[PDB]
RNA sequence: ACGAGAACAUACGUUCUUUGAACCAAGCUUCAACUCC
C-alpha cells in the first residue's frame, strides 16, 4: 500500500556515479601542488582567453 | 388531289432545411555510466 520509506544513504566508502564526463591532463582541471584542484567553466575560460 | 390541313407536351419551381467525426485512453513498461587491465 505504497510503504514510503526515507532512506539516508550513509556513504561508508567513496561513491561515484560519474555521468558521461571526462576531464582530460590539462582539459577544465586545474590542479594544484598544495593537494587540492580547482575546475573551470567552459565559455568564461574561452572567452577569458578569446578577449 | 391521303379522316385531312395548321399546332414545341410547353410555361412556372434552389435536391433543399436541421446535424461538432465525436466520446473514452499516461509515449509508456523493464534498465546502476558501467566493466576490465
Amino acid at each position: 500500500m505504497k510503504k514510503t520509506y526515507r532512506v539516508t544513504l550513509t556513504a561508508l566508502g567513496p561513491i561515484f556515479i560519474g555521468g558521461g564526463e571526462k576531464l582530460k591532463k590539462y582539459e577544465y582541471i586545474f590542479d594544484k601542488q598544495k593537494k587540492v584542484a580547482h575546475m573551470i567553466d567552459h565559455t568564461k575560460f574561452t572567452k577569458y582567453l578569446l578577449e
